[PDB]
């Protein structure tokens, strides 16, 4: 196989989807074949489609979905509101292992945070990480409360021996406020900050995003994810 | 001695102080002696003092604290920006133990969420709850994301064998709304929801607040605390 990464966040609305796109765009630019997998998508009735947005920002075509639910809610609630069932654990692992292949970076974007339920009963992105043996890239904010949320997410990763690939501040303000600046420093003492994506990165066009992505991440880290 | 309950939140700005006040009010109105200890406070530049807020809302007089930083940041960063260290783990645990006496519900209010640095060296509210054999009451929101944050926090509690005294929804919105209605049922499926506090209860005078507080909590669970 290749390298599988679950992209998770300390919370909802932290920029996971554009981090996903950024690392995909940066990894394409290092000659790495990228597949992006969103096994559970909610809010489709409101237009939400994270796989689609990764294609528009990162130019990725190897996009893999599975479950889509209309209501913008936690997957368990969005499914029930629509009379549909959650997928099974093995249906999600199968979707991932099928995309996997050597020399490929496969990105698995979660639904909201790490312990959100994606399959019955209480199956989470973290259990999926264990099954496909993936490390976890954690997307964070620079805002107040980030440290507690980051530390909680990291502790939950370690408790199942899932590897932390590092953090990404999903939306970085220019100029940084005082709060944002201390949080960025405090976050680096917690773990490695692989990138800090500029706010508004999702309104960039194809070339601007690709440029942004190549500068956001350390080339050597990106290249070292696939061997 | 008595009962020591730590009150923590899944995050900042979730109504943790109001919940502290409301539980203190409800407990007093069952004839329980209540103290509230908030070791570290921040944000006292932009007009704060959560202990004063508890005193005004709940009428508690045993209000104990050790440190206050003006910056609206987590302790460690407010302390760092201040040029002045956080209290020692010793100071906090000894103060909580000094407060704790028979018949008394001593509430311990954290600074932010469960796992931020509270004392030296790198001690958290979780370490404090362990040292004083305190259960933890977790304040949660009803908004999208609460279920993740609440599992994360309950997992962090169980990991160190800190008992969980239940959850409290800090701000119940009016009208509820689609996700909040769902989360309430979902939250009730992870842990006992001791109360959901109406939004805006901070602006209430003392008589209204105490009436809201008596209504909010199950009178028999409040009394069984002590
Ligand atoms: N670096 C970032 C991060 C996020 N966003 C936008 O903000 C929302 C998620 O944070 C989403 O609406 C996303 O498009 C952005 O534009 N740039
Ligand atoms: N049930 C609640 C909970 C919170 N609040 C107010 O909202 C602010 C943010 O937590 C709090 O500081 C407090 O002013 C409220 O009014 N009623």
């Amino acid at each position: 196989g290749g390298t599988i990464l679950v992209v998770t966040g300390t919370g909802t609305g932290v920029g996971k989807t554009v981090v996903c796109a950024a690392l995909a765009s940066a990894a394409r630019q290092a000659g790495i074949d990228v597949a992006v997998c969103k096994p559970v998508q909610t809010g489709t009735a409101r237009g939400d489609d994270d796989l689609a947005e990764v294609g528009r920002l990162a130019g990725v075509t190897q996009l893999a979905g599975l479950a889509r639910y209309p209501q913008p809610m936690a997957p368990a609630a969005a499914a029930e509101h629509a009379g549909m069932a959650l997928p099974a654990r093995d249906q999600i692992v199968r979707l991932i292992a099928d995309l996997d292949r050597p020399g490929r970076l496969t990105l698995v974007e979660g639904a909201g945070g790490l312990l959100v339920e994606l399959a019955e009963p209480g199956v989470t992105l973290r259990d999926v990480a264990v099954d496909v043996a993936a490390a976890a890239l954690v997307v964070v904010t620079a805002d107040l409360g980030t440290l507690n949320h980051t530390k909680l997410t990291l502790e939950a990763l370690a408790a199942q021996q899932v590897s932390c690939a590092g953090l990404v501040i999903g939306s970085w303000p220019d100029p940084p406020g005082l709060v944002a600046a201390s949080n960025r420093s405090a976050l680096a003492r917690i773990a490695m900050v692989r990138a800090a994506l500029p706010a508004g990165a999702a309104s960039l066009d194809a070339g601007d995003f690709a440029a942004m992505s190549a500068a956001a991440f350390d080339r050597n880290w990106v290249a070292g994810l696939v061997g």
